[PDB]
C-alpha cells in the first residue's frame, strides 16, 4: 500500500519471500483470535467477582441500604482533602427528604464525552428514573448485553431495556488480515411500550400542503427525533453508510460497559474527564 | 477544587447523600482492587500465549534471514491482502529473481520506520544501523513484572553489541496515594542497555558549541558533546525518582513506555503488514 514502489521493485525471489511471511501472518491472527476469547472468559468468570460490589452500589442509590462508618470515612473527593474537605461537608445539611442518590445514572452518563451526544435535553427527566445500569457476557451467543434498569414511570411500561451486542472473535473470511479483535456482527436493541404522547424517539411536524383536499393547511406528520432511546432501536446489519453507523453504535455500548459501569461514581462526581 | 467536573452538584449536595456518595468510593476502591487483579491474569494470559507464536515468529525470523525457502502454500498466498486479480501477475512479474537478493533486506528497519509513532524516533543517521537489525523480540515476565523487548543485531561496524534489550517494569497494584486513577498496569521504570560503541561511529552523542553557564569561560561558546537525536536513545531511558525534574521525566517516561507498547502490542505481531505497508499506526484495520 503505503511502501508499494518499494514491493514492486521487489525482485520475484524475494516478493515469494513476503507471501510467506503473509502466510504466517495468518497463523499468528488465528491464535491472537484464541487470545481474545480467553480475555472473553476471563470477563465473564470476573463478573461474579463485582457482581458484590455493583449490587452493594445498586442499594446505596435505591436508599435500600444504608451506609457503613467505614464508608463515611472515605473522601468524598480523592483530591485536596483535611479541613479544606470538612467544610465541603458542611456546604448543605442533610434532608430526610433526599432519599437514595437522585439522578444519578443519569449524571455518570451525562459526564462522559461520547455518551452526553447521545442525551438530549427531552431525554434527562426519563433516565431519572434509571436504577441501575448492568452488563453481562455470553460464549454460546457470543458477545455482551447491557440492562437499563427503569422504576416504574409515566414515559413507558418497560422496566428494563436490554442491548445486546453480537460479537465476532474469529477472522473474517473475506478479511482475514484485517482482524484486530473481536468485531460487531449484529446489535439487537428493544422494543419500548411508550405511553400515550410521550415517545420521545419520535417527533411531530408540520408543513403546508399546496395540493389536495387540504391544500392551503397543514398536516402534521411523525419523524424520527434525536433521543437516546434511538440506542434501543439500533441500525440493522443484514445506504453502506450503515456501517458507520453500527460502529457508532457499539462505540457507545463499548464505553458504557468498559468504563462508566466499572467507574459509574467517578464520572458521576467528575473525577474523570 | 476543579478537579471535579461535577464539583458544584457535590458541594449542594445535601450530607446524608453526600455519606451515601463517600460509601460508592469506598466501593469503587474494591471494584478496582478486583480490577487490579483482572490485569494481572490477563498478563499470565499474554504469557501462556507467548509459546504459541513463537513458532510462527520463529518461522518468520527464518525467512527474512534467507534460511528457509517459501513453500507452496506460501506461494500462492497473496502479497497484498487488497486488489488481486490479473492486477495482481503483473506485478509478480514486474521484476525478476535476483539470487544476491537473500531473505528480506531491510525487514525490521522498513517495519518500524512505517509506524506513526517510531518514525519520528528514527533520525536518519539511524538508517544503515537498523539495516542489521535481524529480529525485533518480545516477552513477559512476572518476578520483575513486566516486560521486555530485544533488538537482535548482526555483525556490524557501529558497535560490538549483538542484542540490544529494553525492559520495562509494570506495575499491577493500585497507587496507595492514588487507587481511583488506576486504569490498568503502569510503568514503574524503564531499563535501558550500554551499548559498546565503536570510534567515531557514536549517533547517541553529539559536538556542538553551547555557550557556558560558569567557570573562566562562562558567557562564551565551549565545543561540548552533548546527546544527539537518534533512535539509540530509546536504550538510555529517563530514570524515575532515584516541573523540570519531576513532570518532565513522568511525562518523557510514558512516552519511553507508549512506544514500547507500539513495538510489542502492534508492530511485532503485525511486522510485515508495516513493512508492505498496509499498516502505519495503531489505529489498526
Amino acid at each position: 500500500s503505503t511502501n508499494f514502489d518499494m514491493i514492486q521493485a521487489l525482485p520475484l525471489n524475494v516478493k515469494q519471500r513476503v507471501c510467506a511471511l503473509k502466510n504466517l501472518q495468518m497463523k499468528t491472527i488465528q491464535i491472537e483470535s484464541d487470545f481474545y476469547k480467553r480475555v472473553h472468559e476471563l470477563e465473564i468468570e470476573f463478573e461474579g467477582k463485582f457482581k458484590s460490589t455493583f449490587d452493594q452500589r445498586k442499594a446505596i442509590v435505591a436508599g435500600e441500604v444504608e451506609p457503613t462508618k467505614e464508608q463515611i470515612d472515605t473522601p468524598i473527593l480523592e483530591g485536596l482533602e483535611g479541613d479544606q474537605l470538612a467544610e465541603l461537608y458542611k456546604a448543605a445539611e442533610a434532608d430526610p427528604s433526599a432519599k437514595g442518590i437522585k439522578d444519578f445514572w443519569l449524571t455518570a452518563l451525562r459526564t462522559h464525552d461520547l455518551v452526553a451526544e447521545a442525551i438530549e435535553e427531552h431525554d434527562v427527566p426519563i433516565l431519572s428514573y434509571l436504577t441501575d445500569v448492568t452488563t453481562a457476557a455470553s460464549k454460546d451467543p457470543a458477545g455482551f448485553k447491557i440492562e437499563f434498569h427503569f422504576a416504574t414511570n409515566p414515559y413507558f411500561k418497560n422496566q428494563v431495556l436490554t442491548k445486546t451486542y453480537l460479537l465476532g472473535f474469529d477472522p473474517d473470511a473475506e478479511a482475514p488480515l484485517q482482524f484486530d479483535g473481536p468485531h460487531v456482527i449484529r446489535a439487537v436493541g428493544d422494543t419500548i411500550e411508550w405511553e400515550d404522547g410521550k415517545n420521545v424517539t419520535k417527533k411531530a411536524v408540520k408543513k403546508k400542503q399546496k395540493k389536495g383536499a387540504n391544500a392551503g393547511k397543514f398536516l402534521t406528520k411523525t419523524v424520527k427525533a434525536d433521543s437516546f432511546f434511538n440506542f434501543f432501536e439500533p441500525p440493522k446489519s443484514k445506504d453502506e453508510q450503515a456501517e458507520e453507523f453500527l460502529e457508532l453504535d457499539y462505540e457507545m455500548g463499548q464505553a458504557i460497559r468498559d468504563t462508566i459501569i466499572p467507574r459509574a461514581v467517578l464520572f458521576y462526581t467528575g473525577e474523570l474527564q
